[PDB]
């Protein structure tokens, strides 16, 4: 048979489909068939035409996405989509009136809008233009200017600016409607005094002079942006005077030094939380905040606030966890790590100081998924004591120790990886299988938690695959020190344990990482085990995640230290299994592996014949400050500069002479600045190492614009069967 | 033996000795020897200490150079020197009193000096602090500020902007004292409106935040600096009132449109000439200014001022040449392009428009070194009919055909390449020959040409190689459309003809450039055939220099066409020889070399395996104005906007599929910047074609610091080892 090529993986010639349902009520769902929008019954599976793919085609612009409003009313149409980060982006709207069937074409959303989103219910809008915030309560009607500070890379309402967006709430918005819509809340930023990273971007060939871009982004221990936090009534605006926005303040504990706003859910119509982190990111706090119809603002009550704080490292996976709220309000379930380092879900009482924990056990919840007034479903590692496993479970309100599990037995042999979508309020669930076997998507109704159907059992895909000869995956454990740490093997077909393989190591290590797990893949280890016949390994160590805070912590106030050891001792353990050509062991990564990879080329272990960096990061004081503070502190003299100077890659330099290693890095990366790589480099030619670099012209942390990606890959591929003495091929051009 | 390995390049194992004199006189010159400075009289041999290597003990800064006053009164000690661009630098400046024994500490040359330089006689002093002129008519006495117009990056007094230093003058002066130091001439250029280029600048790894360098330079049609001329009498300065610059204005057919000032030379006390050049690059106008004694102003009359014009190409090699005035400054010399355009030596007579050629053949004068009361002593390569050689002669004022050949057949064998320098009023001559043999200086008498004694044979060099396995050099023509195009080749030891060897092109290529010729040189070309066995050849095509217009102009607005086309040519003439191994031959080249050899690899010929680019060029609208509109004109579709985009790199990307291609560029480059590499990078990337990449972080177009230059050579070697298969 066939094997899976590298054209294979470039092209996408095997894919992976997919079942992606927007719930639109409590029993139907939107489906995107055939470029039409249907509407299903969960219960019966049957459909009808919501709008039809012709629609689409009436405009003379191509639709990058939509959103129909909750009520069915409008439909929003974005075009002219242009990414900025890693999930901002700005575009032009056009709302499409669905009673009418006609293109609303007055007051409309402007040119280069940066965020736009309906309320919850019904169909009033909000936007962000030009950093400020306005407010349609009809979609043909003028909007309401709720801010006028905003400034472009100096003020931002309703919006990220870059560190917020990258590592505190992972998205563009910061906007939160209440869920009836009466009220908005937003955050501001203020980067005023936040320094600016310089780079140029060459843009296409017709630019004569390369742009140098400027964007405020704080490295570690530089000035921070600032944050207020402020809620708006939508149903009192006004064309006549200007909006009021009631300012919601951080507790004092946080206004005595630098902090951040790391968490906003709402409770009820009348009732907001706010997380708030302390800059040293140990110690987090939230205000239940309820509005006042007398005063008309918002009153954190103090006997409602709650301390979050770790004495072993810093505060949630990432961040703080979200509470999720009882209908009323009163109470709440959030996962907090327990007193034995395990992350569980507790109860709280909002006047109540004392949480419950409802679960417990050498294992972790992952995600609170859905909360009825009788059970509590949420996704957790449990099953079998595998950590990189995931399943659904539901608990009992009325009784802990009466839990089910919701996946574990559906198909354990091809389904160990689930997620989950439930309906409005939770009588259906689509269960959403990402491996071992094929992916697999089913529909399920909660009373009894019956399946009601196969939505997509990626069948096609199995029909191509089996004229394939693919390679197999095996997810196991070595013990080092009366501790499981897990590997997951991606191994060559026709796997013979009898002879010796060359194996590439791929890692990403950081904190909270995991690389061992369930999940079905078609990638680059995909294409180099099948074609290549390289076994692609990776292995979760000291500061991995999802197993506890005895393991996550291990790393705290010391990246660069016991991550790295672990990799190269995983490497040991896999040249004393036998099966591996000990003199063909190369490792690889990206980012925070890149970072990982070159530490471990740069420690004279001996264990590496070759590897790759892409992106690295190569100096904690270059990086971005809340992710690096989270896990490394301040780098001053009195805090942890020590630690700081001494986990750098150009330190290492006089070491590379050993390894033969390729550096990768986009010159246009906003995040992982190219400076980190500019530095190695400069590092490794001052001590006389030889290396081999590529730079991708205008590319970001991604290198994924269509042609980047294939040539990376395509320059990565030689490299490794260079390394690992494998032939060549010539082509007709 | 050993070979010339690439260590020994690297760190210099066999130094090619030198003879660095400076003249003080008819009959004198001052040579550094052991740290002291020695005076020699130039006729009998014999010396005296001038300055004793101890003078300077307790000094306490390490110094960089020194420069001794016309008078010898003063000596001015040259310390925390900080390079700039090509030329430009900044230092701090002492002066010390060779009669009184004492260091001036008071009224002191600034620090951060960006020039500095004494009256050509006497002791007065010129400098530019902060990009405004001073004048220092005693060492210990305060300063006379010229200029009050002085701001970074915006207006120049004294000092040259980017494209001015490293384009028109190729020095960061721009001042000019008359001959008897009572003037000073200088001229200001103004960049208000020129663009900046902005990269980064990553230093230390210390940095938290890279820096961002801007600097004003005009690409390819681009808004250029603009510039004025002055003139300041140094005899009547004041304390009590500011001084009083005279300007002297471009004529009216340069101030019609943009136009450069390109040549400042005076003629005699008070006569100063000016060339000035149109931004279009083929007319340009001399003006010959006289001091009015009576308004105290200076005037240009039109009687005295000459054009000089191309139909063509361009007007000089890179810029018009200079004049050579006769002491009385009625008459001059200069090299201009005869009807059958050969570069040759024009007599003028200041209030006469047609000059008369003094010299004539089909070869070249290369440039004037002295004039005399009765001879004009000039380099060319008229010998054996040889673009490549250089040697000096002299010619009789009264009578044209009395011609000498100085040079030509002191070691025939040994000296083909020479350079002069004559002593105050030329009596001495002290001649270097730069090959094909070890490079030999001597000292003669011009009283009858006759040689006085060796200065430095290289001995010492010699004994050295005679044990190392060194390649030889042959140089020798191709005939193509019954005209001569020449080349040279750098061979093996115990190269056999029978044998087929791999084949390096090391390319320039550029318009006037000449790659073929007698030096004798130790470099990575050494190494690379004394080593690795590979023959290393240049060949001089199309737009090459020194051979006439015919062929240097024949890529007129035309670049990346002939000479890139010519290079392939050529490999394909070695290939026809027999001795080369036609499965490998490879190309590289850095600059101009580096836009060749791209061009070369995107050809898609067939002839090249593989070739390395250093820095190169990749689209002339990323160059700079002044030399891409020397050759391309503006880049405008009235002008020639066509040809810009299709010389580019870019545009043959889908051809590199066929060879194996590594591009090599330092990040913090001023002069072709990282953009155009990026570019290249680019194009390849978006049509799939892989390929071998190098950046050199915070190095400019010389990637010349110890670390980066061992570590390119060193890549750069295992690149061509690997394309030709070599251990
Ligand atoms: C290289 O060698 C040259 C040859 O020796 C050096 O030239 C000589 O320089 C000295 C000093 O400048 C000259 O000295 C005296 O010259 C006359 C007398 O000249 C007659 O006798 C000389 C031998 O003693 C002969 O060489 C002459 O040809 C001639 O017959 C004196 O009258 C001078 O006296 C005056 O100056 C001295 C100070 O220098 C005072 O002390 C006296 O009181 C008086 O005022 C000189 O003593 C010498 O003439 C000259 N020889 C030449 C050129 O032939 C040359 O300097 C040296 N160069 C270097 C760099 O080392
Ligand atoms: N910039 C940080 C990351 C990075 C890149 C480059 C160098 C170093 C490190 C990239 C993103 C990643 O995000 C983790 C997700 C967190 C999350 C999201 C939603 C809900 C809860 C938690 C972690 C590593
Ligand atoms: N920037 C131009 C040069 C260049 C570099 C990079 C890309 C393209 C081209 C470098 C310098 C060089 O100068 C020649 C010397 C002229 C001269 C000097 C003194 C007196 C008379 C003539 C020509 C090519
Ligand atoms: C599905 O069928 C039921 C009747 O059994 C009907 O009421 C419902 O509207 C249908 N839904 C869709 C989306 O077609
Ligand atoms: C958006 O841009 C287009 C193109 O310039 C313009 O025609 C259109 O009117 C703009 N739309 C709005 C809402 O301003
Ligand atoms: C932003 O912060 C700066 C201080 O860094 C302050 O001067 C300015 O007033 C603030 N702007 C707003 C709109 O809060
Ligand atoms: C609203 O605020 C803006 C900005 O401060 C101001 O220009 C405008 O006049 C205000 N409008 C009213 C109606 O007060
Ligand atoms: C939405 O909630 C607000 C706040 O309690 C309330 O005033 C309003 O009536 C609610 N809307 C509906 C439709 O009940
Ligand atoms: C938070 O971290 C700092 C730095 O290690 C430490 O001084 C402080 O005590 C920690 N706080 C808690 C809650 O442990
Ligand atoms: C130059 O700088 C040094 C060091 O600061 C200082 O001692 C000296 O006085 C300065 N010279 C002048 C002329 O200002
Ligand atoms: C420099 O030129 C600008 C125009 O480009 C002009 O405004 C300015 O006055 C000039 N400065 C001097 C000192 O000539
Ligand atoms: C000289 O010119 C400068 C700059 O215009 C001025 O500040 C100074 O007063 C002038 N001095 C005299 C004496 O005129
Ligand atoms: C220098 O030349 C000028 C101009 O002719 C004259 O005035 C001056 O006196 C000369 N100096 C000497 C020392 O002859
Ligand atoms: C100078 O060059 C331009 C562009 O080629 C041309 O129009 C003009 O005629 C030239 N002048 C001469 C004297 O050839
Ligand atoms: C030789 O002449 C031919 C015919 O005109 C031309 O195509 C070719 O470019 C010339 N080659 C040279 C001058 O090297």
């Amino acid at each position: 048979r066939k094997t899976y090529t590298l054209t294979d993986y470039l092209k996408n010639t095997y894919r992976l489909k997919l079942y992606s349902l927007r719930w639109i009520s409590d029993h139907e769902y939107l489906y995107k068939q055939e470029n039409n929008i249907l509407v299903f019954n969960a219960e019966y599976g049957n459909s009808s035409v919501f709008l039809e793919n012709s629609t689409f085609d009436e405009f003379g612009h191509s639709i990058n996405d939509y959103s129909i409003s909750p009520d069915g009313q409008f439909i929003l149409l974005e075009y002219n989509y242009v990414k900025q980060w890693r999930h901002s982006y700005t575009a032009s709207y056009d709302i499409y009136d669905l009673n009418k069937r006609q293109l609303i074409t007055e007051e409309r959303i402007p040119n280069n809008t940066q965020w736009v989103t309906w309320s919850p219910v019904g169909h009033k809008l909000a936007y962000v233009w030009n950093n400020d915030i306005y407010v349609k309560i009809e979609p043909n009607l003028p909007s309401y200017r709720i801010t006028w500070t905003g400034k472009e890379d100096i003020i931002y309402n309703g919006i990220t600016d870059w560190v917020y967006e990258e590592e505190v709430f992972s998205a563009y918005s910061a906007l939160w409607w209440s869920p009836n819509g009466t009220f908005l809340a937003y955050a501001q930023f203020n980067d005023t005094e936040v320094p600016l990273i310089e780079y140029s971007f060459y843009s296409d060939e017709s630019l004569q002079y390369p742009k140098t871009v400027r964007v405020p982004y704080p490295k570690a221990g530089a000035v921070n942006p600032t944050v207020k936090f402020f809620v708006v009534n939508t149903d009192s605006l006004s064309s006549v005077t200007n909006a009021t926005s009631i300012q919601i303040t951080a507790p004092a504990s946080m206004l005595i030094g630098d902090h951040y706003l790391c968490d906003v859910t709402w409770a009820t119509q009348e009732r907001i939380s706010l997380q708030w982190l302390r800059r040293i990111q140990n110690y987090s706090v939230m205000d239940i905040c309820d509005y006042d119809e007398s005063s008309g603002r918002w009153n954190c009550l103090v006997a409602r606030q709650h301390i979050e704080m770790s004495t072993t490292g810093w505060v949630g996976r990432f961040r703080p966890s979200e509470p999720h709220f009882t209908l009323d309000g009163n109470s709440f379930y959030k996962i907090i790590s327990n007193e034995e380092g395990y992350r569980h879900i507790c109860y709280f009482q909002i006047d109540k100081k004392d949480c419950t924990f409802i679960t417990k056990g050498t294992w972790e919840v992952i995600g609170i998924e859905a909360l009825t007034s009788d059970y509590l479903y949420y996704i957790s590692n449990e099953y079998k004591g595998m950590p990189g496993g995931r399943n659904l479970y539901k608990i009992q309100l009325i009784d802990y120790t009466k839990v089910t599990c919701l996946s574990c037995e559906l198909n354990p042999e091809r389904c160990q990886y689930y997620s989950v979508s439930f309906s409005k309020e939770a009588k259906y669930y689509q269960l959403r299988c990402s491996g071992p076997g094929l992916p697999l998507y089913t529909l399920h109704s909660s009373v009894n938690d019956k399946g009601l159907r196969v939505l997509e059992d990626n069948s096609a895909l199995d029909k191509m695959l089996q004229n394939v000869q693919m390679p197999s995956k095996k997810l196991d454990f070595i013990i080092l020190n009366e501790t499981k740490f897990w590997y997951q093997m991606i191994l060559p077909p026709h796997f013979d344990k009898s002879k010796k393989y060359p194996l590439l190591l791929d890692v990403y290590a950081g904190p909270c990482s995991q690389k061992a797990d369930t999940v079905f893949r078609l990638n680059w280890a995909t294409y180099l085990a099948s074609t290549e016949n390289i076994i692609v390994a990776s292995f979760d160590g000291r500061g991995s995640g999802y197993q506890g805070d005895k393991i996550m912590h291990a790393i705290n106030r010391r990246l660069g230290t016991f991550e790295v050891e672990d990799q190269i001792e995983a490497a040991r353990q896999f040249s004393k299994m036998g099966f591996v050509d000990n003199k063909r062991i190369a490792i690889w990564g990206w980012s925070y592996g890149g970072y990982v990879t070159s530490m471990v080329l740069g420690s004279g272990s001996g264990v590496f014949k070759c590897g790759i960096a892409v992106a690295p990061v190569s100096r904690w004081e270059y990086y971005d400050s809340v992710y690096t503070e989270r896990y490394m502190g301040l780098p001053t003299p009195e805090d942890n500069l020590d630690h700081y100077r001494n986990s750098t890659v150009m330190s290492r330099a006089e070491n590379f002479k050993q390894v033969e290693y390729l550096l990768i890095h986009g010159t246009a990366d906003d995040n992982v600045h190219f400076q980190q790589s500019a530095q190695i480099s400069k590092a490794l030619v001052d001590v006389g190492v030889d290396f081999q670099a590529m730079w991708y012209t205008d590319e970001d942390h991604g290198i994924a614009s269509s042609t980047a990606h294939q040539h990376i890959y395509t320059h990565m591929s030689h490299f490794i069967k260079q390394c690992f003495s494998l032939p060549a091929a010539a082509s007709w051009s």
